[PDB]
């Protein structure tokens, strides 16, 4: 029974002259973990802390604004099937704060004009802003943060794709049709403290997971062992792990791990992660040949019937 | 057969304004890696990384200087037994580099005057400094640096205190006397590219090792399923050992593990170990209260010796 998740230093990607053996070490640790576990430790992407610990601090300063402002850009209130703004706690009494066992969101993802012939269609249109923080202090970095999270997910597929079985021939560049005009929803999420009193599978591609330091949070349920493999924050990492996109791409090859979030938190806690879905429209083959075929926005939104 | 040595992260130890839960997990941790494998990286120490780099690049510069320049300073003209200065390599043939499969090192320690009474004993005494390299480039980050090391050895001390059995009942101060005026010395190390074409255990209480990005260098005997763990470089991490001294103080629940650098280097590769030994005349009761008490100088002199 393990007793973590495995970790990947990828310093040898970001870098173009590190040894072909280091690079190549990078990709088996990679490939494994993502065959065996679904989840991994990411460090050496090169993003600074000061960028983390200013999402982070992104994420303290929306869940600061009162329910009033933050419910005026309630996702019911975003174009069509876009998914931005606001994701209210389960319940409230309130303007400050959040009652214990709940928790709250901020979603944005790609900026798509509302002019757009594709805003309004699945996770796919205009962002809605709180309009009480300036550009500077919100709006602006988060755009530049997924500026970042583009480029590392762009860079986790490379390592994937040199991952996979030789026998199948993929090229390295077999997942890169799915990062161009891409579903890449990100959450500001705010966890409330425990009461003194979910189990899922990330449907998209690829997820990134900034943690704030604590005690643990996350789960992944590994089968093998029928057990809770506990992910502790790890200063300068990601938690990286593959949704069911990912698995249906590559027949199973690479896992979507079941994983959840335990509250042992006495305070608030924020995360910021990241999910790169893929572009929606995008025809994926089963990287084995065995001639499947599927659209990964038709895919995701069938995740999302069959889980509710 | 484990796979990886442990990780742990520090950070709930380096803000006060952590949970007890936080730090009594950092304290679990720790000591769950030292009495199995006696290794684990260490995260979260708050060291910048720009400072890091600074080291490693350290080790670069004296490395290329001509071996005319190193040899001034040899360890064979530090005064008495204080071993510092330049380790040279066990072959050489031209004034640059060095030859493949051989190692080098730049030793420096606690710089203590040379008319102190200590000056001399067994690894105390001044330091010896490269007259060619500017203090601005060389003697003052590195002094700078092992403050740094100093104190982050004490918070490791802090936390291997907090993980010791209980029924020992022993207090969290236990280790921190080895801090006071200790022999900690650190070495900026050299490793030349394999050629075409050892085992050992620390001696002092506790290793931490600054690695350079490159293909895996050290590995760690695990006696349970007789295997050699790989220890490849983890970004923003330091790795940790205990040495023989922790393990005869402890009685044995922290572990002093077998381990090698193996050179799979196509290229020359560097290394930054700082070692606390501690204090060389503090008398340590084995915390087990058996009544077992060793000199930390006597025993790093013996088993200098025993090898
Ligand atoms: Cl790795
Ligand atoms: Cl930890
Ligand atoms: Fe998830
Ligand atoms: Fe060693």
């Amino acid at each position: 029974p393990p007793k973590t998740i495995p970790i990947v230093d990828i310093s040898a990607f970001i870098d173009d002259n590190a040894s072909a053996q280091a690079k190549d070490d990078v990709v088996k640790a990679m490939s494994h973990a993502c065959s065996t576990y679904g989840f991994f430790y990411l460090v050496g992407h090169g993003i600074p802390e000061v960028d983390r610990q200013q999402v982070l601090d992104c994420a303290r300063l929306f869940a600061s604004l009162p329910m009033d402002e933050k419910m005026g850009i309630s996702v019911s209130k975003c174009m069509g099937q876009s998914f931005r703004g606001y994701e209210p706690p389960a319940l409230q009494l309130h303007q400050e704060g959040l009652l214990p066992d709940t928790k709250e969101a901020f979603i944005f993802g790609r900026e798509v004009p509302a002019d757009h012939p594709d805003a309004g269609r699945f996770s796919t249109g205009p962002n809605q802003w709180p309009s009480s923080l300036p550009d500077s202090e919100f709006r602006i970095p988060l755009l530049k943060y997924q500026e970042k999270m583009v480029e590392l997910v762009k860079v986790i597929l490379k390592i994937l794709a040199r991952g996979l079985p030789k026998e199948w021939n993929c090229p390295p560049d077999v997942f890169d049709a799915a990062t161009v005009e891409p579903s890449i929803p990100m959450r500001l999420l705010h966890y409330a403290p425990q009461s003194e009193e979910g189990d899922h599978t990330d449907f998209g591609n690829v997820s990134v997971l900034l943690q704030e330091e604590g005690t643990v949070g996350l789960e992944v349920w590994y089968p093998p062992t029928e057990t809770w493999i506990p992910v502790p924050v790890i200063s300068g990492s990601y938690v990286i792990n593959m949704g069911d996109m990912m698995q249906k791409w590559t027949a199973g090859f690479y896992r979507s791990a079941r994983h959840r979030v335990v509250n042992h938190n006495k305070k608030s806690r924020y995360s910021a992660p990241f999910f790169l879905n893929g572009n929606i429209d995008l025809k994926c083959k089963a990287l084995d040949g065995s001639g499947v075929e599927t659209v990964i926005g038709e895919h995701i939104r069938q995740r999302l019937f069959e889980t509710i």
